[PDB]
């Protein structure tokens, strides 16, 4: 038995393609609090934040865009992701775009001083505002959330309450195939570890999962923060999203993560950001999107491709 | 062609079965394997054929439903008596049957005429472990308990049924391995876990690998002695995108090398007694592409068992035109 | 940096699908030279080259289709190529039909004696003349190419000029799935080497690459030839091609093979072959395979997944 919490934060800011604030929704129709009500998870439900609107926050510097929406967002979600850690649930908090970890991490660390970072994604969200070519914060998290990066950072407009919370071995990617020149500077320059499809395509998803836990719950027990982009699955399975790449996960490896997250007993907070129903060409590819999001959760909570979830005690006798 | 690395001696069986289960069209399953041309491909891998034809199914009349869920039970007993006579005359003749399905119930009787070879041992490649007793299952569709007929240690958990007193337990725990399972019922794990039934769930697939897989499958069945092996093939166990024509379709499975990787290896091994290809159902497909792309695989797990490879090679070359 | 010339060889008489002439404008519109500059590569354009037609073509020993058409265009495109790698260039063949192969391949030949050939297709293209059942010459380059092949090779109308240079063990395939008898009996008989659809299922494609490297360069360094037919990856991924073979390279066995042959520092002459956009059910079928086609050649010159072709080693501070 899990205690779960779910938040909906319906956010776009932190990109400029309409319709991931719909996100949420998708995955609650998808059938989410079923599944976890199904795998025996103790929940509770936060329902969807009215994130405050900013009226005046125009492009700053002729590249960020709408940083003070996306900063305060992220300050009214960091203090309902410290709520569900403080009373005790594993948060589950349902995107929105990926800006949104800088809100969800931040609470997190607020009752953590060990956090661990399993970020799952087709990119590495590591621009700082001054390296960044888009100017989306969706692309920049986790420089705000870095200590090494501190120095590196400029001070961005509704960005003051951010404290840097995770130093750069306590962050492990998976999946990686769009990585921009300065992003990886930053991974080399930093010694932070990442498993790019590349990696997955030598070693296997297996050693990738065991080279993940080796590096960081290896010489201690500590809570995971997964931080899970759907565009980390190839578009083939998630088209519904902003920023697609081609040759990404498989479904199989994307549970087979899960699944070993789960197994760790650790698994203390989940992002499942970007899915955008309204980028999908048709009905069913929006919903097939939202049904992998569901199927990730699930997983992540203990579902598995064995039948091993719902105990079984005695065979009938004739 | 006149040479070929190997010539097998191949009885076609079609058993058209749809009462082990609800969803009509499996019925249609052998007719769709024939139709993308199976006799063709195994005749151009130097097989000598003997097909058996497609066999009819009359249902009893008063077929009576047992502990108000067990759908059909006389009927799809019977009919696996009457299936099990034809294998092991097939078998007992010296060839490899291949029985085209219809349900995956099929194999009650594919399986109990072919060990009439006793120490045979099974090859179950499924999305599903079929392992529910009559008492475990909540669908009540016998193409979803058949392995709980044909296990020794399960017969004390099974309930005598209505056309099924003919049928004796003929393979023991450690002679059946799974591959490819991913929808699996608690009663199922429970029974898998308890008796030690060896699996390989896509789960297994996705760390070791298909090559290790089929070593560990051969370590397991084969690897004390030579033994006749029967295939029992759902085609289910494949991923829904290359194989939609079927009635329990689950996301996540066997890609179609893993599959092709599958059956070579079972031809590799020279024991390839009987294979059973189950679930084609030609309704349940969207479009003619999608029933056709499933026929076509099924043609392709049957031949490539019998020989069919990436590779080429099955066909014997003898020297080169010169100018 | 990389001096690469492009030549458009808009072939399509070394088989019957009509639309794969179409091929080498469908690469450029998916934007392969934008994508080549970004990569920091010196570029040569030399458009699609024009063919010099014959009217009367009669077909040899009542089987082989249009060999003059064939044999001339490929001397022409010889001419081309030996000009390409004279100047510096690494020579890029966007195809047309694979028959395209005995031009590119003589060509560079001529400059380089002692490069070695890795030929990823869904088929080895080895049938000789005499051997070959549908007459299309795009399934018949290697036998005219293949010095141990000679003597069971026929002199036809225009192929004198092709003189066989590379040897047995200076070619490996990579993708094979679909060889017919004779290609078959030519490959064991040969000792020519290959990895299957089959021996990828086994070692991966890390070994299979660490093993062509081995055989190929494994006793000293040499120029490499890297002939890709579109038709290796599975037709899921590439769709608008001639003969599409299922389970054929995922997107990434494909990247990965171009990525290897980059991270060698070796390529000196690149194919990709038998797009053919006519044979798309639909607009986005044709631009899934240009847009493949232009990752495929993109990634033999530098592009990777993890982001590091291009120089970065100072991060901007605030
Ligand atoms: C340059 C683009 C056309 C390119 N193909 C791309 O994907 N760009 C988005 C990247 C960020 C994606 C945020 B995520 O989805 O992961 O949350 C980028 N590195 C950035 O900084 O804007
Ligand atoms: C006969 C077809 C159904 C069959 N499955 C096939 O693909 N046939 C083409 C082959 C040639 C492939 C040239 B390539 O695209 O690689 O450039 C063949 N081996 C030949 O010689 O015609
Ligand atoms: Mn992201
Ligand atoms: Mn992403
Ligand atoms: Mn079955
Ligand atoms: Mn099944
Ligand atoms: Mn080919
Ligand atoms: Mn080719």
């Amino acid at each position: 038995v899990h205690s779960v919490a779910v938040i909906g934060a319906p956010f776009s800011q932190g990109q400029k393609r309409k319709g991931v604030e719909h996100g949420p929704a998708a995955i609650r129709e998808a059938g989410l609090m079923k599944r976890l009500s199904s795998l025996g998870c103790h929940l509770k439900d936060f329902g969807d934040l009215s994130f405050t609107p900013v009226p005046k926050d125009d492009l700053y510097n002729n590249l960020i865009v709408n940083p003070r929406s996306v900063g305060l967002a992220n300050q009214e979600l960091a203090e309902v992701v410290s709520r569900a850690v403080s009373d005790g649930y594993s948060c589950v908090t349902l995107g929105g775009d990926h800006s949104l970890a800088i809100g969800t991490i931040s609470g997190h660390a607020r009752h953590c001083p060990d956090l661990c970072v399993v970020w799952v994604d087709a990119h590495a969200d590591i621009n700082t505002p001054l390296t960044t070519s888009s100017g989306n914060l969706h692309g920049q998290p986790v420089s705000f959330l870095l200590r090494e990066l501190q120095d590196k950072v400029p001070q961005l407009p509704g960005f003051s309450w951010i404290k840097p919370c995770i130093s750069s071995a306590s962050i492990v990617y998976i999946g990686l195939r769009d990585v921009d020149p300065p992003e990886h500077f930053i991974l080399k320059n930093y010694d932070i570890q990442y498993f790019s499809m590349r990696d997955i395509d030598r070693l296997g998803i297996q050693k990738v999962m065991e080279r993940t836990f080796d590096l960081l719950i290896g010489k201690r027990q500590r809570p995971i923060h997964l931080s899970f982009d759907i565009d980390a699955f190839d578009p083939t399975l998630a088209p519904a999203t902003g920023t697609p790449v081609v040759g990404g996960l498989t479904y199989r490896e994307g549970m087979y993560i899960a699944e070993e997250i789960h197994n760790t007993g650790l698994l203390s907070a989940l992002d499942l950001v970007e899915v955008n129903p309204q980028l999908a060409t048709s009905e069913e590819e929006a919903k097939t999107t939202a049904n992998l999001a569901v199927d990730v959760i699930a997983s992540s909570f203990g579902q598995t491709r064995e039948g091993g979830h719902i105990v079984y005690d005695q065979l009938p006798t004739p």
